[PDB]
């Protein structure tokens, strides 16, 4: 029992990390197959970055201006070219690391590990969610850029996130790996702001069928609501609204609790007009909303 | 910038992890150099398992009853011998990706990686702290034994910690890579209780760091205290007593910040005696004592590997 923010084991991403400097500006880069990935903006410098055209910066570049390191060797750039705000150097070695592996765009509400590199080095792993409003809370400095986020299923990575922003409120942003930016950031050097900060209500009440699972049941209540009544309610709060497919997704935590949805939504509604006093749930003051149905099934299944 | 909890890069455990079977009792072992180390229940079956005597136990089998496996891959086991609660089974075969490691015993407080594994395969990787009372609060079901915590200090694995137990209120225990289990638990299929656990108070005199360097710095005050004065306090409110070694750590992060750790002692003091009094810390309204030192540098200051 128990239930953790959990990441996936990263070993066979670590494998395909390396270093891209042009000029003085060095960030991560990621080597599958022929190819290197990284962000398009290390082709800029600290001028350029304040407004770079760049398909201009692109043509005037050439292969020997790429400096791209793997461990200890140094591969030979044989090829660039631009995808959305991914620069793709193509090299004259294939990785031999390169696991089986697909480009996906995540959808708002979906999580992903993310595994922080600086200068090609992986440093640590940690699991994200996917906000609505399209940014992500990660714990990213100076030199992340480059860094991607993954899932894994059976022997297949799936790549879903490269970082290349960090907002000036706090949050990150970033692109698939066919370099359109998650969101309505764009990569330049301005401060930029995102839509409202909603909350992904299918999570927080998957997050409340954990702490059930987990003997805490202090929330619960005897009131009922419908689909409709709560989602006014939430909406209220800035909660997304609960879906049909949502309810149905939850399906698998309702039958092992014996607590129906629309019973969870009567004590989510509480909490929201009542709050927590000082109680908490799982450990936190707060409600958590970046577990996945899914998430908590992996860990609280058979329980 | 931003604060998470985070876990060391798996990859150089998870070339060291395979799967331990004897007669149909399955769990993980940890595959270094020429060596594979497990708990030593896997021997038991389950009923052996209620009042086991693992000397005896030990002594009715043979290297040929063990099966160890890297995926579907055997390894033949050539030698077997028992350290307090951890097996150690000698393959024929030198782990190719065998790393730069080391076994430590941690201390309370600590934190480290743990990487879920399941019949050999890791599943999943979260960072954990030592509570004071010897048990970690981790996810660990059915399968789960023999997975391992870690830290990484350069290309350095040290290994500390080796799953074996889950508590009746939830919660973990097990031992360091020397079966020595942390905390006052034997490997029997009882119901034990931990002792009351405190808060770590180094960890979140860490965390009030972290938020000077972030420019929360509201709950300074004008005070100082002696170590044994605030360590008597402390105690009154459910929080661990400081170490020297406790101090010592928190060397950097005062010398970043120019405060004294006394003085921070002395305000966490006055934040324990009067409340938060409706304010927060680094965006919240409860002290998080999960993060060491280490882990708040780490985050200021990104190392890497
Ligand atoms: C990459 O590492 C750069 O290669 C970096 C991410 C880092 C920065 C510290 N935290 C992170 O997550 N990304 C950047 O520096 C990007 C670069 C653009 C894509 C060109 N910009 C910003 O992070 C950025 C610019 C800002 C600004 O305007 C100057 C105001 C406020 C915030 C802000 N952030
Ligand atoms: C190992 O996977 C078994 O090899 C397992 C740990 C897993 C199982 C689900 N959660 C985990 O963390 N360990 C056990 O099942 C151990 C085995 C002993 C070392 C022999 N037992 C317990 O953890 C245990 C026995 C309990 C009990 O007695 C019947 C009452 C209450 C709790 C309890 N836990």
């Amino acid at each position: 029992s128990g239930f953790r923010k959990m990441a996936f084991p990263s070993g066979k991403v670590e494998g395909c990390m390396v270093q891209v400097t042009c000029g003085t500006t060095t960030l991560n880069g990621l080597w599958l197959d022929d190819v290197v990935y990284c962000p398009r903006h290390v082709i800029c410098t600290s001028e350029d970055m304040l407004n770079p055209n760049y398909e201009d910066l692109l043509i005037r570049k050439s292969n020997h201006n790429f400096l791209v390191q793997a461990g200890n060797v140094q591969l030979r750039v044989i090829g660039h070219s631009m995808q959305n705000c991914v620069l793709k150097l193509k090299v004259d070695t294939a990785n031999p690391k390169t696991p089986k592996y697909k480009f996906v765009r995540i959808q708002p509400g979906q999580t992903f590990s993310v595994m922080a590199c600086y200068n090609g080095s992986p440093s640590g792993v940690y699991q994200c969610a996917m906000r609505p409003n399209f940014t992500i809370k990660g714990s990213f400095l100076n030199g992340s850029c480059g860094s991607v986020g993954f899932n894994i299923d059976y022997d297949c990575v799936s790549f879903c996130y490269m970082h290349h922003m960090e907002l000036p409120t706090g949050v990150h942003a970033g692109t698939d790996l066919e370099g359109n930016f998650y969101g309505p950031f764009v990569d330049r050097q301005t401060a930029q702001a995102a839509g409202t900060d909603t909350t992904i209500t299918v999570n927080v009440l998957a997050w409340l069928y954990a702490a059930v699972i987990n003997g805490d049941r202090w929330f619960l209540n005897r009131f009922t609501t419908t689909l409709n009544d709560f989602n006014l309610v939430a909406m209220k709060y800035n909660y997304e609204p609960l879906t049909q497919d949502h309810v149905d997704i939850l399906g698998p935590l309702s039958a092992q609790t014996g607590i129906a949805v629309l019973d969870m939504c009567a004590s989510l509604k509480e909490l929201l007009q009542n709050g927590m006093n000082g109680r908490t749930i799982l450990g936190s003051a707060l409600l958590e909303d970046e577990f996945t149905p899914f998430d908590v099934v992996r860990q609280c299944s058979g329980v």
